[PDB]
């Protein structure tokens, strides 16, 4: 019974990838999601699409309701969440237009709730300490990696995403610092989205698309809103094709054991009185 | 006139270490403490015990009322605060079950008030900039170190605690990063507890107990709630014995000069109009 | 039509540098500024002075209304904002009393709005991602540097400011860590002041004055409120003279192209629906 949540990021807020589309606005105990859920199918696989920033990109990264978004997808029955995220490259070999199937993060966010279990919601009682050693589902990641290869897409098989609070871009001193820390790409949205997915027992993976070299690299176009959007206009089709081709493979794979183990990890992370 | 505040952490929320126990719920200008104060004695030394997370461990690290807890202990007349804190080890030589008498911290918290002087409480007026060069009382630390030796306990005489916001555990990229920064142990509660104690002119020290190797070290059991609680079940007695044996020594030592200097540092850190 | 906003920091809250002073309390959509605007002149150049902490230094760094302060200065017609900031030195060669014309920052703040565009103010609609590759105006910085030389003042031509949340000073482990990161000076106020200035299309520069060596350097007086204020009492005249001599030079320079480019950068950083 797989059902794939898709969270569309910058330049991919509402990708025309689902057949048999039906719009459904929902509510959650953590408030309204960013926008309507878009229910549909890719081949015979049920999907639920959601614009991270709203379909008109009106919500800045700090104000995205990550709890509501993940809650809504889980409540709709999603077993997996595969997302897109635009990002800056911190490595020469990760070129604008490249995809990075990230496997780690470094949190630089400051303003964001990272748990459903805040002691104020009867829907999630207790104190939850979710493990983050392996934040992304390696089985989903492996299907994304193999599919990118079949599509002939420049794709990096791992990567560490530094997530900054924003909405400003980083200073040059910060950009260089993140490089010394071993971060490979930079964005504003991976945390706490990945964390809440893990608490929900969902297989989560991220299609990171490099759009710029932040501001560390000489003789490159400086990061700006226009530069990010231009790179996505040129390359977003690659993410769309990757989703379209990956999802049927996920639908034909066995997931019960993977999902059971995630459910157990999430369940045993909650300390009750 | 020494009086010892004891803040019990994970696996030590309400240790049966006090004789002549009396429960006392209090209020403060910063709200209610985590739980009732437990008044009692160790030998002839007055103590005040307080569960950091509540005695049923119902309060997550971000939501702990650090201001109320420290305010309540100070108002009850505590000259010292000695705490327990479970932690992950970031160093091969700090094994689960080891005690670390930490002497430094690196703040990674984001959500927490760190001062009594926020411009909104008539009980603490002015702008306070407390020094943090020596965050922990070295005289109290030295008694803990010497007592641990007398007890034959594996104990490290110093250490830098990185305090993360939580409630999630760290990613592997974060865990490795904290190691490059020179942090020795990792927790979610040292900051701002140590900071507020200093503002209150209290001699503060911390008994850190390693419960796991976070997620950096191969061929070790991964950090999880169950793994932390299991290690504490096995080793909490060591912290209990250390408190029981240390406190009488503190009670027989001269503290007026130490306390006067702390009072002065706290007093001179407040800039009034 | 240049008009110079001056934000006075610690030890320089209300410097007697303006002729023809008129006090003007204003309001903004983000609340009240720290204090009254002080309108006046230096030679024939219009200025607007504002105490960052209030003229009685009653507002701690976390509670400073950076949005209101920058909004008020922009609304009064300021083309430039030149500020003073006291700071700790993280480098042997930056001595207490030295000026540093900082050119980069590393953000360690956690509690502060960094944008006017938070989705809640009709005065600033949209999602704004301001570039921070060059956070400070290099043309203003160059005039400050050349003027400091003409005055014979010990002045460093660049520097990376780490801005901590405060109000506590850093621990020793933190102080050493910031040195490994390549930060040169440390304060509590550069972020988000510099960020909001950029969003407002204002030429912003900072006169950083070292007052101490934080707590990393042996055989120096430990940072404290008294030590900072003492160094500023001795050296604040240098910042005052630098402002007084710089501002007339700014007034006689051509700025239309510089200001146009800043306006464009700010304008194109806003994504509308
Ligand atoms: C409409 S452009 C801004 C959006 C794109 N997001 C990702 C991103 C691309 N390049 C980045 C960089 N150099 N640093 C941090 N983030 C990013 C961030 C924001 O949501
Ligand atoms: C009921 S277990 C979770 C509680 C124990 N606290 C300390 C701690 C042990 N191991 C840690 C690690 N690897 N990283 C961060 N913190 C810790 C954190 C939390 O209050
Ligand atoms: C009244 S003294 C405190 C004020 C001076 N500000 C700057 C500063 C000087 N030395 C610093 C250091 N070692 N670390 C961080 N900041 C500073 C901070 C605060 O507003
Ligand atoms: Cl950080
Ligand atoms: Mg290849
Ligand atoms: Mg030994
Ligand atoms: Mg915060
Ligand atoms: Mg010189």
């Amino acid at each position: 019974a797989v059902k794939i949540g898709i969270i569309g990021g910058t330049g991919l807020d509402d990708p025309e990838i689902l057949e048999g589309r039906t719009e459904k606005y929902v509510d959650t105990p953590f408030g309204k999601p960013s926008d309507a859920l878009i229910l549909g199918k890719i081949k015979n696989v049920d999907c639920v699409l959601l614009a991270r920033h709203g379909r008109q990109h009106t919500i800045m990264p700090s104000k995205v309701n990550y709890q509501a978004n993940i809650w809504a997808l889980k409540e709709e029955g999603c077993t997996h969440v595969i997302v897109t995220t635009a990002c800056g490259s911190l490595r020469e070999e990760i070129q604008p237009g490249d995809i990075v199937i990230i496997d780690q993060f470094i949190d630089r966010t400051t303003m964001r709730p990272q748990s459903f279990y805040d002691g104020s919601h009867s829907c999630a009682r207790g104190v939850c300490h979710i493990p983050m050693a392996e934040p992304f589902c390696p089985k989903t990641r492996e299907v994304l990696i193999e599919t990118a290869k079949k599509l002939g897409l420049r794709c990096h098989s791992k990567g560490t995403m530094v997530t900054i609070e924003g909405p400003r871009f980083s200073s040059r001193a910060e950009s260089f610092m993140f490089r010394t820390w071993g971060a490979d790409v930079i964005n504003m949205t991976t945390v706490p989205e990945v964390v809440l997915a893990k608490e929900a027992g969902i297989c989560y993976a991220s299609i990171a698309m490099a759009t710029d070299y932040d501001c560390w690299k000489e003789h490159e176009e400086a990061v700006s809103v226009d530069r990010v959007l231009k790179t996505l206009k040129e390359n977003a089709n690659k993410a769309k094709s990757l989703l379209l081709t990956t999802i049927p493979q996920i639908g034909s794979t066995e997931w019960s054991e993977t999902l059971h183990n995630l459910k157990n990890m999430a369940q045993f992370s909650v300390l009750l009185p």
